[PDB]
């Protein structure tokens, strides 16, 4: 199958038992503005739903079908790989829905569907959007979507800027510097602390930040599900020229998403940004190995670049240099462990 | 075919020995001053169960106790470490000028080819409740390469049990299942699934710590001598108790720790890690009952608890209990492999 | 025959007036000072309402509000008490030399026989959440006897009903319930019976007071006017609301309370049993949800209060409340007859 | 029927409806020495149900049924009046006893029973004993009673007491001289002040205390249940003849009670005396209207009448001299209506 010869066997193991709680199904429910944005978007566009054959991508304990059905669908297929597939199969029971929503137990690269669907609900969005790699699951789903067919999600937007956290930055050497100690209970750590340093700089950091600390407007990378195909998201790049707003130092690129709901009656979004009230997304902040300066009006241009990996995720590649000074940075991050920092 | 791989799932042991390369997580343990401390007392306190002698040091991580058995005077050391750690262990050997006693041997200890048999093993293979991660298992099966008269550093270990009230923790765990009571989360009747909720949750055990106080009676104590035990006696360990209750009140579950004694030739060093001992990062973990069990002091409370090793490295655990002057039993199950943190 | 035993099961009437034959009982309501204080304060300072007056006070027990009457210079009050406290006031009627102005009339509004029309009619007939006992059914049959522009006191009452967030008490009800939880009580399994037991605990309305903070939106009130409002008005009472959530989080369940005002010719004076007031022997009564509903700040909570009366006293309650923005929907019923008192 | 040729109905409406209540029962079962005494006197004596026919009387929930059922009865007829004869019913289902249990919903004295039985259980005990009158169902039940058959409980004592509580007594006058006021708010209340003394004193004062308040050892009155008719308890006459320990005021006669299970392996004691931990029927003072001196070593003697009416309770009367002074005391009481002033 696709998602097996994309995917380490381990991987997916760890993956699909992540996903087999409750407690982690309730996680996400808790979360208001992610559940209530969704069936607000749903229900608030009946009309893409009233009557029609619906597929739920990973539909866990299929809280969206039941939003589907709230619209008025005729049909839903709720697809899920995890366990809680039993548990929502309980659920469309005990909610007398059997005959509308059918749950499929499998993978969506797996499993089969009896007819072609008029629209395709999923939440596919990870950590900066891309990780755990089930935007492909959903646009591999397209494979059942009639030609006349849409998406919710229709587009996912992922923004990049530049950030100045001096704290931040000078936190990884104030960790890293533990091995370097000539006796540490008599023993000399200290030939490790730049693999410890490397360590640190490679996790990309999980939290949520102040927006001053925002040194110029966002630069914008859009993928659009009606249009994208699996393959178009196995090397992303996302070049970018930054027209730096205030002087200082950049320790690094900060990420984060949203998402639109483009429905014949109207369009809600689902968004992520630091403006915004937070959510179990956060935001995801890169650093740099060495910090940038630049003074406002200066240049900051460069690429990040996306490679997709059989853990689910992504290695990120950042190179980014100050145009009018010429100093460069670099960093290499493994987006599958990032570092959890949010207290 | 391995003995490690017969019993253990390629997925479990991938992300076991990932978890385990990196450098934060060695700085974690090693920053662990009792710990660190007390090994470092048990081996150089009893220097002459060392002094030209042959070692294995069974999971060394970044070697460390090698470090320390080099200390005492140790001929040779073979570190056996899994994980890519072992790469950092050879370079710290180099770089303390001990490429001519430390022998850093990556692999499995189940696996891997020694030159020679030993004098002594040292090793920290526990875990949580002791017995978590299954690696006290390779620790036995690491005496093929010990001569007839070694020794274990670690040499024994003692599991501590006892009745405990928390009525707080207690609540603190039905408060998370009582979300899935609800006959109408935005419309959506989850109550069917309640059941399955609350059995999720109080199928984790708690890893933190607590005050003396909330215990209820003389622990009771079951003792694997490393020594004498083999492989196999780890598969399935029964242990029965019989608590004489010294306060009256609601069970709310059984409490665990355990010490680790090093009997060597000039005296033997204890480590524990009990609640009236300073906290280290094992802390300790309890067991709550579905039910709690209401005895009075004087009261016998009887019963067993079984642990059956799964494939995932850990234990299932089976807790039976009953107040024997009224016959309230009470049973349970839990999945030692996934604790909660509470602390 | 009469129009209260025919609302009324004899054993609830029985225990019911027997409750009110105890002086221990008049002492505990005549000791509340701000109660027995705006009574003597609404009838005194509108003395003109009463002044050279027919009176009818309905429910008398130990007579007191007939005093006030007699003090503000009524010329004539006819005190009806159907318990045998009756007795006890004509004795105090007598001790304070008021035999020309008090009439002490035994037996029960509903069958009693009148010399003439009153003025005005006196009466304290709340009871919890205004309504239980119901004998506002009782003051309001009463009005046969009224002039047709005669008046009430008090003339109108107001009920308040507020959405509220506590855990603690939610979770205090909650751990009662899961007793019958165990598998193994002495070695019986009580748990076929919990839904029973969860049904039983959370169909009590919790009747004590609380800190206003709780209460996450504006009050809704239901207004009652006694100069309008017939007995019938008051078999079947629907109450609609809306509330607009000023706060986030848990919504537990509702909070009710009430005001009643004595619409005088020289003032109007109220007597309120709010939070935010000093406590009364009224308190405040709580209905929970078996399950708590979320809301978040500009949310809207509607739905209905339907109390329905019964041949015990009381009523029967169901509320239904929904969050109208997500659909979170929630339906309880409630027993009056059988509060916590906590 | 019986029960109703000596109860009003609206008392027995009353009645029958605070049992029907889960709270009630789970408030008697919470009892750990009722419960846990019934239990043990049942089960210690397993010879006196194995394989017998057994009557529960007035079984509630039906808890003593199932510890019959535990001793091995082979079968027991447990009857019930109030409601919570059906909750009875479920459990008796859920617990798998269907073919051991049969409830009966009705009153022992209106229901048809097929057989004679080997014992009759029941707890028909209220405050001070005899208070709700349900000995004589428990005493009438014994139509159903083979020859040589036995009684659980066996025997009731009546424990009678004088005590010297001078703030107890003072404190009547206290709440009773509210009403000796000639201006509350313009009224004088004093004509009722009398009156008012005269209804604290007609109630029985329900709590506990210390028994140091004691001024001589108790007599005891005993029903025995096997010889016992229920007209025996009609009019029950106590006579008293108290040996004063302590010199002082006597303020009253304290009440509490024991029963006996005489079975025939042991005898088992359950106590609600002033000595033992506190139960849900506390302890029953009533007051003598003037209080009388007593010396050590002089003699109170007098009667304790106890006179059954149709509110399922009795009118006390109680006649008290000083023999060696002739100092008397009398009091008439309404135990039907007794003062909650436990703290
Ligand atoms: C915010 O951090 C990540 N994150 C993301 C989300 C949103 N992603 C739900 C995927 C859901 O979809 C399921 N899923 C993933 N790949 C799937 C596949 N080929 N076929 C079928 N179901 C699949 C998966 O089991 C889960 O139930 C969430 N619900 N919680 C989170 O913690
Ligand atoms: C729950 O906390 C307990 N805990 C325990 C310890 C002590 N446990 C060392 C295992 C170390 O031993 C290694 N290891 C495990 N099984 C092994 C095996 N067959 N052969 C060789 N190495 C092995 C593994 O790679 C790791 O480096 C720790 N260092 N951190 C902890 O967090
Ligand atoms: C605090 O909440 C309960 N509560 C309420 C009140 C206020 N309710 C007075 C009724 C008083 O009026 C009497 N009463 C009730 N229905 C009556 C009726 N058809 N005809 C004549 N008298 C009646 C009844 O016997 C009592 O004397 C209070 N005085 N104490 C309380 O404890
Ligand atoms: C603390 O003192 C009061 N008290 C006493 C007791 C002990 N008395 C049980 C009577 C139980 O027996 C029942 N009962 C009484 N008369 C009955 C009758 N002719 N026929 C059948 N059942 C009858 C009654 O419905 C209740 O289930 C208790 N279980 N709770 C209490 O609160």
């Amino acid at each position: 199958s696709v998602f097996s010869e994309r995917t380490e066997e381990s991987s997916a193991v760890q993956y699909f038992q992540f996903y087999g709680y409750l407690s982690q199904q309730q996680n996400m429910m808790q979360d208001y503005v992610r559940t209530g944005t969704y069936q607000r978007a749903i229900l608030q566009n009946h009309t893409d739903f009233k009557d029609k054959i619906v597929l739920d991508v990973g539909c866990g304990s299929g809280i969206l079908s039941f939003f589907a059905a709230q619209a008025g669908a005729r049909k839903i297929y709720a697809v899920e790989a995890s366990t809680m597939a039993q548990h929502a199969e309980v659920l469309v029971k005990s909610n007398n829905l059997t005959d509308r929503i059918v749950v499929i137990p499998g993978k969506v690269e797996e499993v089969s569907l009896p007819e072609q669907v008029d629209i395709i609900i999923s939440e596919p969005m990870g950590y900066m959007l891309f990780n755990e790699r089930m935007l492909e699951s959903y646009l591999h789903a397209k494979k059942y979507l009639k030609p006349s067919g849409n998406m919710f999600p229709t587009i996912g937007d992922v923004h990049l800027a530049p950030f100045t956290d001096e704290q931040l930055y000078m936190e990884q050497f104030t960790k890293a510097n533990f091995w370097y100690q000539p006796s540490f209970h008599g023993v000399d750590l200290s030939a490790l602390r730049g693999a410890a340093v490397d360590e640190y700089f490679r996790q990309p950091v999980v939290d949520t930040f102040d927006i001053r600390i925002l040194m110029a407007k966002s630069v914008k990378y859009t993928v659009n599900f009606l249009e994208a195909k699996e393959g178009d998201l196995h090397r992303i790049e996302i070049p970018f020229k930054f027209h730096m707003l205030h002087s200082g130092l950049v320790h690094g690129l900060a990420f984060w998403f949203d998402v639109a709901f483009i429905g014949s009656i109207m369009t809600v979004w689902l968004s992520t940004a630091p403006t915004e009230p937070l959510t179990h997304w956060y935001q995801v902040r890169c650093l740099f190995q060495s910090p940038l300066f630049a003074k406002a009006g200066d240049t900051l241009s460069g690429t990040c670049l996306l490679i997709a990996n059989k853990r689910q995720s992504y290695d990120i590649s950042i190179v980014a240099q100050v145009d009018q000074t010429g100093s460069k940075s670099s960093n290499l991050l493994d987006l599958k462990n990032p570092f959890f920092r949010y207290t």
